[PDB]
């Protein structure tokens, strides 16, 4: 009767622990979690655009888990012991496992002089409503609004979507031509996302910001948030200044303190993210994995404003999937590993209408690539939303006909076997 | 019975009369014009073409005013004292008025060195004429052409729409492949238009002049127009040369003597243009109005070479709304005070087809913009063309369908309730 | 019967040789060929590719010229005495003219540091078969790719055609994910050509090379070739460095041996190739004559790192009917002289779609561009390597039809009198 342990209850640990225990009904499986609630982040944007009710976009764990028999412990992981195999909890709980996932998700680094305090951000729940307060006080005074993202950001997507989604929001409001609208950002160009962009994408999103009259300024880095400006230096060293009354930036993410707590052998010492491989497990204790942003992955370009590689849905449940069978096959003494493809299927809603990318895989040289656009991408996101939750509620997150429907429609296989794990994680096996 | 002189007989003076006209029929209007006649300044490229006769886009005023209850005085205006509330012709006659609308149009300046006497424009019917004389020329002994704007234009449109024409032209008399074509302009890039640029009009007209082998070189400073060649300046002051045979080039635009002649407090010290707030009325003399060309808005953009903003004939045409209403309420004790829209549809004739653009409003930020281009959109130009001089001979320049027509296909309204006329005209109250 | 001799038997050679034939039944013609084939050079990229066997898109000259009254000389010719009228072939066989046209094509510089050694090139069906050698070893061993052109190359379309057509091939085997893609080129931007871009090729390239994941470098001069690496140089003189373990790079043209042999009123100091003026005589010897990419056209622009205007198929097919309607008039007393209009179709094979250029003509100023991509154009391409082949063994490189189509499809005229040949090649009479 062995005992893994997984830490976060997000997209990368609930993915990561249905799928053990669909694989293993014969296995413990502890889920630690800081939130009594799964939240469901690709709706985060529109919760920040008073769109959805969080009690709509989230799930209560509690009353949940028990029901696939896995234990669910509300409480924060503080420190993890490698060489005892065991994590402690904020309380003191000392908890013993065989094997660990760790799934923490993003720490959350407001880098830019005064961001924290003077913008808002969309990454948690909690942040995302607060920022919906911000966003009523800015309908009734309208005044220039300035979104992005700052130097080492990796999530760049969800910036894109705020910004359309606001541009339509205030559109319906009637007072769009009263709000200027400002994208500044890390990235060398438009819609590069930190993957060197997706087919055309760079050409799709200045297109599209153009048509919205979206300004913009990429290649910069944003050094301070104001209450009246925002603050960001170019190449030359020269530094400029936009005003603002309301901005919303992206933070850039880094490892928890848990992962610190670790050795440098499991947090990377530049960046505290997890130390994985290609099987997304540790390197030296091979019975830790890394599962979704928390893990370690090298960025796809080294670009003059320093940017970090996303970790999207589909990678991310493609790294659950490949180290749920990674586990179950060390159990099982059965030698066969799994590297994750690491595709991914991103829609960027804009409001009615949305981007659809997906790539294949996500870090170059690609097989394929798809860039669209129109209303059919929108009510995808609505219906995938209505369906990803309902997997959560349901206790499978990889029912088998959704890995045969992306095999029929974008020729995806989600996990490799992979003959040698030895390497950086999305490097070729 | 309140009196209201009216200086300049076109766009923006007939728009501001026949408004003052069909609002209040008892009221006294006395427009002073220089020229004996309306002319339709968007047939001016055309008519330089030679694809118009001058009759065909002109309207005398003489023998029409009396016919709308308006006095015609065919006298420029000198001078205005306006703290005696009088106007006085270059005769003599001094006009008192209760209300005064100054709507004079561009004053031209060929700052170009050689720019009078070796090139065209087609700013004036007169002008528009002389450069139709100088494209025999050309057809006759052909040699290299440019087209553009020198500093401080404001109105580049025209220099596209003669430039596409003339391609047009060459194209059908089979001398294309024997005439060069340059277009040099002080804009940061093709299809700034003074404006930032319209939607992707910069993506549109760069794919245009590719298609029709139409050289360009953006952001740089006409600096003189010699016989046989182009001198120009760029931004690291070194100083460049094109060979030219026939040369079209915008002259900039300033404000009258006239306007000069009133106070420091109605003539702009930078340009001689008619101060004005969001309400289009003198900030000191509020019984003073400004409209069309000759009005001092800002610009949109300071641009590396220096670059004004566009008045429109849409823009030109609110304008004249809200100061007929401003007028009128003020009259009538009424304390709603108007600011025109400022959205513009612009069409760029290029000959069989055109672009059309629509930004509203044109100071950013924008509710909306539509870019397209198609032969549609020749023949809407046309087809406008003879309805605007339908309106100018037949007394009412904003007929109510018009309103509901333009809002019904594209959500304008041309006025909207200020309720802070302090603030530059374009800003929002 | 007078005596034309013709050096060259390839595409120039064979058309002129043909030309000459069918206006002057009784003529007598010598064709001299170092190479026993006609190479039809249009399909040598995908000879490379191992998409073609060579005698597939080959004809043997010897038993095919005769039947045609054409004799065959299948040696070198190692030099031209212009004032004794005479060619002398390697074995030193002397071969007196009435008329001589040279059509010996490119002679290949492999300018960068290694590339003869270390790179492959498909400029002729020998080294595209070495080429289609080493690609092999990419497919068993996948890794870096990079393609492009060095410094003063002339003939880019391939480059682009050879990469796209990898692309393809990789994604076919479905290994496109293990290689990176890079072209480099000594253009000033993608889609260039060496004729300042077609309509809008730079913004079609672009989107293309984003939409396959291919990473680019323009502007840029190619200095070494290692089996390592390509090594380049910036406009700022610093040197950069890119990994690759398959290259493919251009080489620029020379003039040959033979040419420089007839002293510097034949050969171009600076390059070797042929003095010609519009009619593609040489303006000294008024009985030689060249055809093809031998002959000296200065460059339709000075590009930054330097780059020189392709010969295409159809302006050097027109370039032949010129010559042979010169030669002839000049036999029979007939003042009438001929320039071609040097216009170009030119499809670039991507794999499975193609793009389109069209450029009338292809020194500016241009009557016509046509620019377009599609599937339909990679069937067009193989149906016209059938259709020239064809015209090779059947003795009639110009079908009185085919210039009927030509002119009903696209407006082309492929010859035109020419009041003064005295000027460059490409200048307008
Ligand atoms: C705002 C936003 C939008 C967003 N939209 C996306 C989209 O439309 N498509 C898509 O594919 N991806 C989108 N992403 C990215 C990504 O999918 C999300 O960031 C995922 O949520 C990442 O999943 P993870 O499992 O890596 O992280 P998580 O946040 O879901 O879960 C972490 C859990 O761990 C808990 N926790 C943190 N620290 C803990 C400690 N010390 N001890 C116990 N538990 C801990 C935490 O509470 C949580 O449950 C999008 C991304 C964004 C965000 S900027
Ligand atoms: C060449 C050209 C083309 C052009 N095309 C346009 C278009 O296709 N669409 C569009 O929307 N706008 C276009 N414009 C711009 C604008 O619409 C025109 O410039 C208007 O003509 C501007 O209207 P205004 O009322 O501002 O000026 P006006 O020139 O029409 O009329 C001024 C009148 O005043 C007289 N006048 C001058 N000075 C006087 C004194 N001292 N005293 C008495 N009267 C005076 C003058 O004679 C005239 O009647 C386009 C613009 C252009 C031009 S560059
Ligand atoms: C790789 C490649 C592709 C290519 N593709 C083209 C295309 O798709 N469309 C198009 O319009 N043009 C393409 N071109 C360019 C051009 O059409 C070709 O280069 C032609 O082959 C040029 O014709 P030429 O007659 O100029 O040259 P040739 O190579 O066909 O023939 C020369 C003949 O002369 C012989 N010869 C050389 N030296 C001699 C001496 N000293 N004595 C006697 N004979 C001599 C030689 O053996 C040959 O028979 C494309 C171009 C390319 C290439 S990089
Ligand atoms: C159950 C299946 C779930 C698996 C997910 C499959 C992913 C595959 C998505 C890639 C294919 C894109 O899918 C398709 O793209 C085209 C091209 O823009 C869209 O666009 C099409 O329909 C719209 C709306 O009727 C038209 O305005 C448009 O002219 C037409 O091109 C389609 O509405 C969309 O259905
Ligand atoms: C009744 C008077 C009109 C009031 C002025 C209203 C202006 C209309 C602006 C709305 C924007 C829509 O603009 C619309 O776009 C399409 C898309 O290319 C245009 O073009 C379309 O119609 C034309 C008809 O000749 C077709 O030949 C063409 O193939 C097609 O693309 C329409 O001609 C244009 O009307
Ligand atoms: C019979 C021999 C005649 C050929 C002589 C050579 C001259 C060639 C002249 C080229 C004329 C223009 O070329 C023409 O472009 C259009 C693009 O709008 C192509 O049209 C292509 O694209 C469209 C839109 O994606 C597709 O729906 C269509 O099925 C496809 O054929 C035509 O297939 C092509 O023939
Ligand atoms: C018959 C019911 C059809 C539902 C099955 C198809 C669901 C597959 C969705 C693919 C997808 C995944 C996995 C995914 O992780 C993701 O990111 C959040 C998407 O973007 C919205 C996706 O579209
Ligand atoms: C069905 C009845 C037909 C209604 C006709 C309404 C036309 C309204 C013209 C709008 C317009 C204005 C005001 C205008 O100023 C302008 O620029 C000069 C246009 O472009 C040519 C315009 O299209
Ligand atoms: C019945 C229809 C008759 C079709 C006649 C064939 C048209 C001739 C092809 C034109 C052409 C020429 C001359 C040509 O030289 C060339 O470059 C190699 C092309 O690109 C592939 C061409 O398309």
């Amino acid at each position: 009767a062995k005992h893994v342990v997984v830490i976060g209850g997000g997209v990368g640990g609930i993915a990561t622990a249905y799928n053990l225990r669909n694989l293993m009904p014969d296995l413990k499986i502890t889920l630690i979690s800081d939130r009594p609630y799964f939240g469901f982040t690709p709706a985060f944007p529109h919760l920040a655009m008073g769109w959805r009710k969080f009690e709509d976009i989230s799930v209560p764990l509690a009353p949940l888990l028990p029901k696939f028999n896995i234990e669910f412990i509300n409480e924060k992981a503080e420190s993890i012991d490698p060489d005892a195999n065991t994590v402690t909890t904020q309380s003191g709980k000392k908890i013993e496992y065989d094997y660990l996932v760790i799934a923490t998700g993003p720490k959350l680094v407001f880098g830019a002089e005064g961001q924290e305090e003077n913008s808002t951000s969309i990454c948690t729940a909690e942040h995302a409503l607060e920022t919906q307060k911000k966003l009523q006080e800015l309908y009734a005074n309208p005044g220039p609004v300035v979104i992005g993202a700052i130097p080492g950001v990796s999530c760049f997507g969800p910036a894109y979507e705020f910004a359309l989604m606001l541009h339509y929001e205030l559109k319906k409001r009637g007072i769009r031509y009263k709000v200027p609208m400002t994208f500044i950002t890390s990235e060398p160009y438009l819609g590069h996302f930190g993957v060197g962009g997706i087919g055309a994408s760079k050409r799709l999103v200045e297109d599209l910001f153009a048509e919205r009259n979206i300004d913009w300024i990429a290649n910069v880095a944003v050094k301070a948030i104001e209450p009246d400006k925002v603050i960001y230096e170019d190449l030359n060293g020269n530094t400029h200044e936009v005003p603002a009354k309301f901005t919303m930036f992206m933070p850039s993410f880094q490892g928890p303190e848990v992962v610190a707590s670790a050795g440098d052998k499991v947090a990377n010492p530049a960046n505290k993210m997890v130390i994985v491989n290609r099987c997304f497990q540790n390197p030296t204790y091979k019975n830790i994995f890394g599962v979704g942003v928390v893990t370690a992955i090298p960025p796809i370009e080294k670009t003059p404003i320093p940017t970090g590689v996303p970790k999207t849905g589909m990678m991310i449940e493609q790294m659950a999937m490949a180290v749920a069978h990674n586990i179950v096959n060390d159990i099982r003494n059965n030698p066969d590993k799994y590297a994750p493809r690491l595709s991914a299927i991103c829609i960027a809603d804009f409001g009615e209408d949305a981007g659809f990318f997906f790539a294949d895989p996500v870090i170059p040289p690609r097989e394929r690539v798809i860039t669209k656009m129109g209303k059919w991408a929108h009510y995808f996101k609505t219906a995938f939303e209505k369906y990803f939750l309902w997997k959560v509620r349901n206790g499978n997150i990889a029912p088998s006909f959704e890995e045969k429907v992306l095999e029929i429609f974008l020729k995806v296989h989600p996990i490799e076997l992979c003959k040698d794990c030895e390497g950086a994680p999305g490097s070729r096996c």
